[PDB]
Protein backbone atom coordinates (compact mmCIF):
# COMPACT_ATOMS: atom_id res chain seq x y z
CA UNK A 1 0.00 0.00 0.00
CA UNK A 2 3.04 2.27 -0.19
CA UNK A 3 5.35 2.84 -3.13
CA UNK A 4 8.75 1.35 -3.70
CA UNK A 5 8.97 2.27 -7.40
CA UNK A 6 12.72 2.73 -7.27
CA UNK A 7 14.98 2.82 -10.34
CA UNK A 8 17.85 0.34 -10.61
CA UNK A 9 21.46 1.50 -10.78
CA UNK A 10 24.15 -0.33 -12.73
CA UNK A 11 25.33 -3.42 -10.90
CA UNK A 12 22.35 -3.85 -8.56
CA UNK A 13 20.65 -7.26 -8.39
CA UNK A 14 17.08 -7.66 -9.58
CA UNK A 15 14.87 -10.63 -8.66
CA UNK A 16 12.11 -12.20 -10.76
CA UNK A 17 10.06 -14.91 -9.07
CA UNK A 18 9.67 -17.74 -11.57
CA UNK A 19 6.48 -18.92 -9.83
CA UNK A 20 4.72 -15.56 -9.58
CA UNK A 21 6.05 -13.14 -12.22
CA UNK A 22 3.46 -12.35 -14.88
CA UNK A 23 6.30 -12.14 -17.41
CA UNK A 24 10.13 -12.27 -17.24
CA UNK A 25 10.45 -8.47 -17.03
CA UNK A 26 8.65 -8.36 -13.66
CA UNK A 27 11.27 -7.75 -10.96
CA UNK A 28 11.74 -6.81 -7.31
CA UNK A 29 14.65 -4.89 -5.86
CA UNK A 30 16.77 -6.68 -3.28
CA UNK A 31 15.01 -5.14 -0.27
CA UNK A 32 11.54 -5.96 -1.59
CA UNK A 33 12.51 -9.46 -2.68
CA UNK A 34 14.02 -10.41 0.68
CA UNK A 35 10.97 -9.05 2.51
CA UNK A 36 8.47 -10.84 0.26
CA UNK A 37 6.99 -14.33 0.07
CA UNK A 38 9.07 -14.89 -3.08
CA UNK A 39 12.35 -15.30 -1.18
CA UNK A 40 11.18 -18.90 -0.64
CA UNK A 41 10.15 -19.42 -4.29
CA UNK A 42 12.08 -20.23 -7.43
CA UNK A 43 13.62 -17.02 -8.75
CA UNK A 44 15.95 -15.49 -11.34
CA UNK A 45 18.56 -12.98 -10.19
CA UNK A 46 19.69 -10.71 -13.03
CA UNK A 47 22.23 -7.95 -12.50
CA UNK A 48 20.99 -4.63 -13.84
CA UNK A 49 22.89 -2.73 -16.47
CA UNK A 50 20.99 0.34 -15.22
CA UNK A 51 17.41 1.48 -15.69
CA UNK A 52 14.07 -0.14 -15.11
CA UNK A 53 12.29 -0.08 -11.76
CA UNK A 54 11.06 -2.30 -8.97
CA UNK A 55 7.57 -3.74 -9.43
CA UNK A 56 6.72 -4.18 -5.75
CA UNK A 57 3.06 -3.37 -5.25
CA UNK A 58 2.05 -3.56 -8.92
CA UNK A 59 -0.75 -6.11 -8.85
CA UNK A 60 -0.41 -6.39 -12.65
CA UNK A 61 3.12 -7.78 -12.28
CA UNK A 62 2.52 -10.66 -9.86
CA UNK A 63 0.21 -13.69 -9.75
CA UNK A 64 0.44 -13.59 -5.95
CA UNK A 65 2.20 -11.66 -3.19
CA UNK A 66 2.52 -8.34 -5.03
CA UNK A 67 3.65 -6.47 -1.87
CA UNK A 68 6.64 -7.06 0.36
CA UNK A 69 6.46 -6.64 4.14
CA UNK A 70 7.47 -2.98 3.97
CA UNK A 71 5.10 -1.80 1.26
CA UNK A 72 1.94 -3.79 2.02
ZN1 LIG B 1 11.54 -2.41 -4.35
ZN1 LIG C 1 8.42 -3.57 -1.47
ZN1 LIG D 1 6.68 -16.03 -5.92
Amino acid sequence: GSLCGRVFKVGEPTYSCRDCAVDPTCVLCMECFLGSIHRDHRYRMTTSGGGGFCDCGDTEAWKEGPYCQKHE
